[PDB]
């Protein structure tokens, strides 16, 4: 069971059946408080708007030991299970124990003058190295695990967790990776060479980017772009933390794919 | 130190024999490529028999030798290297030009040991192969399509009308899977990828799932089943077929200077370091 639930991003009918239930509530006219202070007190955060506030939600509450579930506002989502209708119903039965457990993880990347950091980002879905002015081609060395993997020539690169390989990632013809896998996916876009394809490495590996000497940036999420100066590297691996995502029991993350895809869920 | 060398696989051969032999090890040759290479007084045993009691297995003429030894040689406790065609392989790590100093090295206990998983395909009436690269299913007549229900742990996952799936490795996945427009995996990550083969729904796409999960695949009431470069296995009517993570792994041994990344860019002729 559950203490103290939070309720971020049905907004007012939730905060008053989950009161009648006996539950300490906060709430972003009465506890409240920040986004950080709601991960640290609740043990429970339910968030309101589907899977775009819940990327903005994930990256925070990822640094705490809080449970986080999602009600979408009609349609499904990959990271919001609840459809408003059934909401109580199932959050009902979440709150009894009933749940499935669907541990994401995220991405740290670095910017770095040698030893020295420069700035930092992390990312649920991904980060993505491309030029400041777009389509221009622009050229890297990939190092994996600090050993010299390739090189390319391409518009940029994609480097996907597995909840973002539904995303970005997707639309650069990357793989699909099924949510807890532990794999990153490095995607290029629009490569010179012909032979290029989407690689998926141990998401325990780390992956650094290096430049010629002679404007470059990471996004992160599309969160405002991190310059890459002169001599500058990047640096990308797994954050020491995950975001604890809970799913009712009748939760099937590949019913969900299916349909967000379109893909045939025909049975003969 | 390696006590007992097998050499396996169907002029390398002899060499390897003969100097083997001269370095004191106790050799032994599969029993088939003997006497295929038609040899007089070399000792033989059967592919499981050095699979069961050597230290090392020797396999001889690059990636399409090693998939046909590493299905045996795989179900037990022992070492295996290969020697490749000439140019790079993916499985096949010795050049046959240097043979001898390469494998003099490895011999001197100077390899890294890494672990391949199979996939085991069973074909159940509510029949088994296994597979190092992949496992293809497919109708009997080529370029015909066909219909299918995929369950991943049991969960109905899709349908697919197209011309069959391929179940692929992270070693197969330079293979066939790769001619399929799927995705190149790190030969030691814990997954398996789900490849279309030509699918009517435009937006199927590459699947990667966690090697510990189960493939069934359903069908309605000619469709076969191929595993690496073995023939065809024919389903019978009423059947599904369950794909999943051999208990056992190949025991693959490379030499000190092994770069998976090296091996990969040069034969997809990626390009080198720029700066």
């Amino acid at each position: 069971h559950f203490k103290c639930i939070g309720i971020v991003g049905t907004h007012e009918m939730l905060y008053r059946w989950l009161c009648d239930q006996g539950y300490e509530v906060i709430v972003e006219k009465v506890p409240t408080g920040t986004l950080a202070e709601i991960g640290q007190q609740a043990d429970l955060a339910v968030v309101v708007g589907g899977d775009g506030n819940m990327l903005g939600a994930a990256r925070t509450l990822a640094r705490y030991d809080i449970n986080v579930i999602g009600i979408n506002r009609g349609n499904l989502g990959f990271l919001t299970d609840l459809d408003p209708d059934n909401a109580l119903q199932q959050l009902s039965d979440v709150l009894e124990g009933r749940y499935i457990s669907e541990k994401r993880f995220l991405l740290e990347a670095q910017v770095c003058q040698q030893d020295r950091q420069k700035r930092i980002s992390t990312a649920i879905n991904e980060v993505v190295l491309h030029p400041g002015k777009v389509a221009h081609m622009i050229e890297f060395e990939v190092y994996i695990d600090e050993t010299f993997a390739f090189s390319q020539r391409s518009d940029g690169l994609i480097i996907s967790t597995p909840t973002g390989s539904t995303a970005y990632s997707l639309s650069a013809g990357g793989p699909i990776l099924t949510p807890s896998l532990d794999a990153i996916t490095l995607v290029p876009m629009f490569p010179h060479t012909l032979s290029a394809r989407p690689l998926v490495i141990n998401s325990s590996s780390t992956i650094r980017l290096r430049f010629s000497h002679r404007d470059l940036e990471i996004s992160c999420d599309s969160q405002i772009a991190l310059p890459i100066q002169e001599g500058e590297d990047v640096l990308i691996r797994r954050c020491d933390y995950h975001l604890n995502l809970i799913h009712p029991k009748d939760y099937s993350y590949f019913n969900t794919l299916s349909t967000k895809l379109g893909w045939s869920k025909k049975l003969f």
